[PDB]
DNA sequence: TATAACTTCGTATACGTATGTATATACGAAATTAT
DNA sequence: ATAAATTCGTATAATGTTACGTATACGAAGTTAT
DNA sequence: TATAACTTCGTATACGTATGTATATACGAAATTAT
DNA sequence: ATAAATTCGTATAATGTTACGTATACGAAGTTAT
């Protein structure tokens, strides 16, 4: 089958476009860490031996990696073999048993997921006070971005692809914006998040000083060098990383600067506006389903993960007990 | 396996009544196109070669075929091979991966599934207000049909199968159409579709002027020739092509001829009342479960898909941000 | 494996108590009809050949047997072989294809399930007028039975096992009765259907004239010969058939006597009081779940099969259309 | 397969952390009883013989063991053989049929599963009204525990795992216990159990007098010696046997010693608050979905089972029959 | 000083879930380009 | 002979669950800071 | 008498379900027992 | 040199679907009682 595996790998690469470029990066990252460990421990890297993958998994656990990550590592290895025509490591009792041991142990050892910091109206209003009067182009853009986000529950990559033309005007002195949001045959070509009155005036103060209006193709948000001059572009969009940074920086301008321990989730992030908006919607009392829509959600659970600790979403028992 | 395949193909044909006429229609159709491509490239048409099927699916993609239809061509190919004892083409990395790729590329290219132009309440009320005055048998039938289609959400093939004996009455006086043919197979007696008093009146008027009640085995709907003379029958039933034609004509009767764009769903089709009734219920509250019941749905995707466009925006976060 | 099948059959008979006696009767009935057909057509009866079972199935269809029955026949045959260590007929493509053909055909040929006649308050009140003054012991018992049934949605076999002691008195001048209803670890030891004021007086007029009170063990309902003398017994209960007959007879005393065509479901039956009571509950507007309980129901569907044509359970579309 | 089994058994023991301590506890327990019976009858204990296992299960039945426990003995036997590569006893008609039989015979004999004596609101309010006045640390802990048990419906093992760091507050001031260990495995962060203001006050008072907050890694609940001195710890946690003891003592403190009937659930056990809270919600409306959420249920059987006894009768058909 | 309050234990029995992968966000960090 | 059922055969409607663990129930013996 | 109103057809594409068995009721009919 | 990003690697949270049919969409040719 040495020729069959050869063909299979030729098949995978031939139709690599069958998977996202980022998806491949993930697989490459695993194969990199796995192969390396093998070289350091003297173990055939491909195909992988059950006992080998068992030792490797037990290794990742020590590295302190969460279960979700260890599973992903195994997963990539599994598919790599399945699509290679070879036996998958997860098909061996050794690996199956070790994965169960790790998941159980780690869970009992107190393994908490990763919560995200919330960016609510109280934070958006405090900021809306600090960087609302600044004449700095950077500040004018950051606020606009912080507006669209919170007000549209939009994802980062989504706000990054937004173009000037993608934004229309209607329903009064307010604004309109329609993006993609979804994509696999079944989806909603597009929706139409509409900025409020007190957000459109922030997005206009940005387009006027940025000049993104000099070409409907130009993305709404662009670059802004140290000189304070924007760089409107209809060919390149702001990296999601950059947008994420706008969150961390804003949070820095207010609550100091992160913390020593790399404990992971100290400042605001790409979805700090989504979690926040949802909670704010739940606070004012809004049907969960209604909150589902606002943020293109379809997994009540996830939405219930941001507003659970929300003191209204307390539960029946509490209402029963409290008369 | 070389003659066992012949027998398998023979057993499938013997009990061919096990599959719908449409399945066979598509089967032989796909085989025609696939065999045609094979001929133009001097290749074996059966059994198919995974590499060859890959070239074929990519050929369909090139022809501009939709993703859902490319999958159909693959689906029939898989069936003919599975129901024949041979390995399915999809059992190959080449085919399996190229199908995922084509799906991506196309989707990312903007492609998306289409749905029948909606036929909501306003439409029904408008068409009714225009044809309820006609005494023509054709007009009396088309109006009762559309009323049944909207009210019952039934598909055109089910509506065309309704026999006089199936119709019944209630304690309130409203008709009750019994649908004898459910696809969630077991023994669900069938749904007893109830009509509104106003809609029952429409059907009642048609039955009269049509005299289909001459035989309780007659099909509720029949053809009406030029001289406005009904042609009831208990054997043959109005072709679904005729029912789709009513939807198309009732649309042209109000909006005129459709552009020569060639596009699909430029007018009402056999599913218009379905997608239209679902939205009307959703937009007017109506719990999702009841909606499922109404349209006879056992899932959730489709019902949602037909809506997602109405009460998207308006108020929500905006109203919250303002005051 | 001739010895393995021998052992297996010895296993099945050894632990025959693993199945209900009636369940076995069913299996015997199938094996009887199957073997007979084989003898008449010259075909090995056990083990069964795919083509053989195919011909047999195709035969039952001609006999005019519904799909549910034909499936049962196959089912018994399947298990017989599975538990015999032999291959099941349903495991062959021939039989699998034929079953699909039959189910599809019959369904398209207009195969309606079997509906039961309803015994509602209007029927119970009309009867309560006819046989309420009669001094005949038979009449006094029949009415009492017709009372418990309608008022308790109880099953027949359940009303048959009822004993005098199983009936207590409380909640005023009313009566109380607790039976089994369920039984497989998870269940409700028992419930407690309570007769109304205008039903308890009917059950007492029976116990006083029957004398079932001369032993708490004695079943509530007993025999009543032509002489008009009851036969209280704590060892033997009234056959379900007898109770069913009380339904048919009552229906006879009023709407003539059945009909020529053995069309199956002309008079009332063992559950004519359940279907009726439910509908009556739905009429007065009662939460489906509430109706579920009353009749130990847990399958909303079934309950929705009795009250569907109930003109209140019309649907959303109707409410929408009717303003 | 003769040494492969040894390795399999070796791999299971190596990664024994893959299974719960209770699974292993039951495993070795069942093996003790099974091996004991084998010894008394001069038979091989492993691998087990289907005929021998049959004699064993029937032996348990004879001993009067419950159906659920007989199934446990079969369950462990099956695991030890499957996880060892050998065929499971249940893969035999003898065992499979005898288990169905025993289930029937026992059930039909009247046997039924039992459930913990309920601990509803009235009970909690009563116990509270009696211990809320005590200053003893033991009394202050037991009252906070019962309050947490009722309010949160949490099991005793989860309640015993709660660490101080897990407790948090809300916008209203009510505590929020984070449960870090869910069995519907993926990454459900966990449930954030919210307490009522009144119940939070109870916990707050205990934390104080216990000084467990001395270490946020300390277990919310610890032991309290004779001198009323708390003994916090971040390593060892209050034994579940101790928590069950609180339920038993709080019951004896109100109803005195339980009869020497030997029966189970003669007093409140670790599941009392669970079954008790479920009914309290059901009896007070509360949609089933919310109930599931409260008790952390993902199904429907158990929740229902805990109720079915309340609003059974009363009114319903009776009220309808009367007037 | 015997003792309250558990902890550990073993057999009996009730309670419960049932997916793995492709894709996007996190985010500290190295690379890049224009002030 | 026949009312009133009971027992039978079998079509057909309504009900109900398997597999593999994991956690609680509880009397009894062993532990420990008082 | 050409023609409204379909029917039949074939390729293109959207819509949809996913269980089988053990047990109880049906019910016409033969068997049974006491008036 | 450095603000402002972009590109990279990879831990980790959130999203989403396969298999096998079955039915509709619609322009075009053939059918038939007027």
């Amino acid at each position: 089958t040495s020729d069959e595996v050869r063909k299979n790998l030729m098949d995978m690469f031939r139709d690599r476009q069958a998977f996202s470029e980022h998806t491949w990066k993930m697989l490459l990252s695993v194969c990199r860490s796995w192969a390396a460990w093998c070289k350091l421990n003297n173990r055939k890297w491909f195909p992988a031996e059950p006992e080998d993958v068992r030792d490797y998994l037990l290794y990742l656990q020590a590295r302190g990696l969460a279960v979700k990550t260890i599973q992903q590592h195994l997963g990539q290895l599994n598919m790599l073999h399945r699509r290679s025509g070879l036996p998958r490591p997860s098909d061996s009792n050794a690996v199956s048993l070790v994965m169960r041991r790790i998941r159980k142990e780690n869970v009992d050892a107190g393994e908490r997921a990763k919560q995200a910091l919330a960016f609510e109206r109280t934070d958006f209003d405090q900021v809306r006070s600090l960087m609302e009067n600044s004449d700095r182009c950077q500040d004018i853009r950051n606020l606009a971005f912080l507006g669209i986000a919170y007000n549209t529950l939009l994802k980062i990559a989504e706000i990054a692809r937004i173009r000037v033309k993608d934004i229309s005007r209607t329903d009064g002195g307010r604004m309109l914006i329609h993006i993609g949001r979804t994509k696999t045959l079944v989806s909603t070509a597009g929706v139409e998040k509409a900025l409020s009155l007190g957000v459109t005036k922030l997005v206009e103060r940005w387009i006027s000083v940025s000049g993104v209006a000099d070409d409907p193709n130009n993305y709404l948000f662009c670059r802004v060098r140290k000189n304070g001059v924007a760089a409107p572009s209809a060919t390149s969009q702001l990296s999601t990383r950059a947008l994420e940074g706008i969150f961390e920086a804003t949070h820095r301008l207010i609550y100091g600067a992160k913390d020593d321990s790399g404990q992971r989730y100290l400042a605001w992030s790409g979805h700090s506006a989504r979690v926040g908006a949802a909670r704010d919607m739940a606070r004012a009392g809004v049907s969960i389903p209604e909150i589902m829509q606002a943020g293109g959600w379809t997994n009540v659970n996830i939405v219930m993960n941001y507003i659970r600790n929300l003191d209204s979403e307390t539960g029946a028992m509490v209402r029963l007990l409290e008369d």
